[PDB]
């Protein structure tokens, strides 16, 4: 059985806190994991498996954390509800969306279920073996960018490694699955795309040299597929029996199925790095730009 603590803090810079936050993931037996998430106002949320830390412990840490350094960002709740209750259905989420909490607050909160999402309990294991490894990994990468680093630029190198490793084909061939991501996220919006577009062309030789880079191997890149990895043949079994539901002619290969679940893992890790659902597809559209330039391929011509 699983506890579950909502830490609300309204700035969307989490940074610190999660840094803050790191003993308690770090100090005892168990699987530990942490998210940000939307429920009753923008919030972290620390996952165990175990009994320890206990409520005293976390209240302790973050306690001390808060008084330092509170938030100071007014949120609106009567606008962001509308937002909320699409996320709620689109999300499968079950949970009361009011009152929102008060900013620079603790609470226990209700450990949700995902087996109806995600197909089984086995799946839901599997789900929560990936955050508790990918939330250790989490905190090196925040280090990182609280120190000066780029935290589009960390997430882009996961994204690039993880399609160069993982797919059919390496970068070449992943790049695709980039470009899909972006424009289902479009829906259209020749106005945002074009801005995409524009932005792109600014960054356009950086990104090339970063897709470069994680092809040719870097610590970072290695780490993340190295984790990756870990959870691939897992991950294989449970497709393959039904267990995890994932839902060109090549979606019938386990191989496809395995990329788009990897990939799905790495934007779940974009999401614990602070990239948001907007942000973790203009990073596609770039990476299938990037990718287009770079090696001089088309996702229109495959």
């Amino acid at each position: 059985t699983w506890r579950r603590f909502d830490v609300a803090y309204h700035d969307p810079d989490l940074d610190r806190l999660i840094l803050a936050a790191r003993p308690l993931l770090s100090e005892s037996p168990g699987r530990s994991w942490f998210q940000r998430h939307w429920v009753r106002g923008p919030h972290l949320e620390l996952w165990f498996d175990h009994p320890e830390p206990s409520w005293e412990r976390v209240r302790e840490v973050l306690g001390t954390h808060l008084r330092a350094h509170p938030s100071r960002t007014r949120i609106d709740p009567d606008r962001l509800l509308p937002q909320h209750r699409r996320l709620a259905l689109a999300e499968q989420i079950d949970e009361p969306l009011l009152p929102f909490y008060d900013d620079n607050t603790l609470h226990r909160a209700v450990p949700r279920s995902r087996v109806h999402v995600l197909g089984s309990a086995a799946a839901e294991d599997l789900f929560h073996d990936f955050h508790a490894a990918a939330s250790t990994a989490a905190f090196d990468q925040l280090d990182a960018v609280v120190a000066g680093e780029s935290r589009l630029g960390l997430a882009f190198e996961l994204m690039i490694a993880a399609a160069h490793a993982h797919a059919e084909g390496g970068i070449t061939g992943g790049f695709v699955s980039f470009r899909s991501h972006a424009e289902a996220f479009l829906a259209g919006a020749a106005g945002l795309r074009e801005r995409w577009e524009a932005e792109y062309r600014t960054r356009a030789e950086a990104l090339r040299a970063q897709v470069a880079a994680v092809v040719t191997g870097t610590p970072r890149g290695r780490a993340w597929t190295g984790l990756l990895d870990g959870f691939a043949g897992r991950g294989d079994e449970l497709i393959a029996s039904g267990a995890l539901t994932v839902e060109d002619e090549v979606l019938r290969s386990p191989s496809f199925r395995r990329y788009r679940l990897l990939l799905n893992l790495t934007f779940l890790q974009m999401s614990r790095l602070g990239v948001t659902a907007v942000q973790r597809s203009l990073l596609c559209h770039f990476a299938a730009s990037a990718v287009e330039e770079e090696y001089g391929v088309s996702a229109i011509e495959i």
